[PDB]
Formats: C-alpha cells, structure tokens, sequence
C-alpha cells in the first residue's frame, strides 16, 4: 500500500552492509566485498500499514558522479551510519547530511543517525555528543548491532515513520 525508497550512507567499514544484511536475510556477515553496490526489497508493516521498502545500500569510491546523484535523488529517506568505535565516521556524518541536503535540493530531508557496532566495549563516540548532534539535526539516534540485530529494525523502521511523517508535511 506505500512505497519508500531508503539509502543507506556513511563511511567505509561502518556496517551498512551488516545491517542491510541483518535486516533483509536475517544473518550477520563478517566480510562482504566493500564496493558493491545493490538493492534490497522488503515488505513490512509498520503501524498498521504496509510498506514496500527499497533499500539502497551504497559503497562504491570517494568521488563525485552524476550517476551517483541521479540514484540518491530517488531516496526519501537516509540513515547517516557511523561505528561508536569510529570517530572518523562520526566526523564524515555532516559531509553525507550535507551532500544529501544538496542533492535533494533540501534542507529538511527524512533521516535518522544510526551508531553501530554496539556491541564492541570500546567505545569512542558517546552516545551524548551523537544525541547532541542529532538534536542540532532534528532527527532521531540509534544505536544499533548489525551483530547482534540490537535496534537494526528500529532504525530501519524509524526511517520510514520519518518519512510518512514529511510526506504529511
Ligand atoms: C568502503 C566503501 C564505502 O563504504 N564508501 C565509499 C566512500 N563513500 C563516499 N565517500 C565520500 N562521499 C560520499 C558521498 F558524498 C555520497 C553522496 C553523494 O555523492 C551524493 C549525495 C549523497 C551522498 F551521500 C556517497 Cl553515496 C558516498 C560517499 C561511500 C562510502
Ligand atoms: N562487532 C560488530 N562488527 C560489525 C557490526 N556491523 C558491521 N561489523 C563488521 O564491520 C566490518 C564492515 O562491515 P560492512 O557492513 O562491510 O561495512 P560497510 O563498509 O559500511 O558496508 C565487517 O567486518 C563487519 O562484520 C556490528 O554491529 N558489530
Ligand atoms: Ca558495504
Ligand atoms: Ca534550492
Ligand atoms: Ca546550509
Ligand atoms: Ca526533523
């Protein structure tokens, strides 16, 4: 009954695979090609309503394309994924909610920020400064394992609830 286009962004290593994995073939993979690109299909009620979710899990290189915008214009939706053991990654955050804001040619776009891996004891971004961030953001934070599944449907599901929430606006 609605159809939602997710994307899935963050840098290198962070687990946008894990969890797109987790989410769609219920299993956590250890290793799985850095690069590739793909989409995934999954239907989900989500509050009573059904939803087709097309999930686009991103990779590929640091560089620019149009062929990458075209794609990421599709999105209604973005999870920001960052690793709590990873403060490079949480520091990338504002380049993809910048660049995402550029392609969809808005500053109010449906995201929801997503620190993964957590699992792992050794933490380096506090879930305080990633509250606060997404605070200033006006969006919601997960956290998230893709090892685990702990929260991977929630932030999965709290992206499309953002979604339906803006396409009320
Ligand atoms: C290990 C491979 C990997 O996971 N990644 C490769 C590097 N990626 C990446 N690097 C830099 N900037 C990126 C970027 F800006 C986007 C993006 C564009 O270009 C337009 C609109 C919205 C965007 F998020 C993407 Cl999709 C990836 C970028 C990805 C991570
Ligand atoms: N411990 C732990 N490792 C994870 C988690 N999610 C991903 N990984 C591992 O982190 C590495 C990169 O994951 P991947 O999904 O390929 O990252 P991507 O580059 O963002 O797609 C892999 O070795 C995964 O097994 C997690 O939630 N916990
Ligand atoms: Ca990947
Ligand atoms: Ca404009
Ligand atoms: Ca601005
Ligand atoms: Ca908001």
């Amino acid at each position: 009954m609605t159809e939602y286009k997710l994307v899935v962004v963050g840098a290198c290593g962070v687990g946008k695979s894990a969890l797109t994995i987790q989410l769609i073939q219920n299993h956590f993979v250890d290793e799985y090609d850095p690069t590739i690109e793909d989409s995934y299909r999954k239907q989900v009620v989500i509050d009573g309503e059904t939803s087709l979710l097309d999930i686009l899990d991103t990779a590929g290189q640091e560089e620019y394309s149009a062929m990458r915008d075209q794609y990421m214009r599709t999105g209604e939706g973005f999870l920001l994924v960052f690793a709590i053991n990873n403060t490079k990654s949480f520091e990338d955050i504002h380049h993809y909610r910048e660049q995402i804001k550029r392609v969809k040619d808005s500053e109010d776009v449906p995201m929801v920020l997503v620190g993964n891996k957590s699992d792992l004891p050794s933490r380096t971004v506090d879930t305080k400064q990633a509250q606060d961030l997404a605070r200033s953001y006006g969006i919601p934070f997960i956290e998230t394992s893709a090892k685990t599944r702990q929260g991977v449907d929630d932030a999965f599901y709290t992206l499309v609830r953002e979604i339906r929430k803006h396409k009320e606006k």
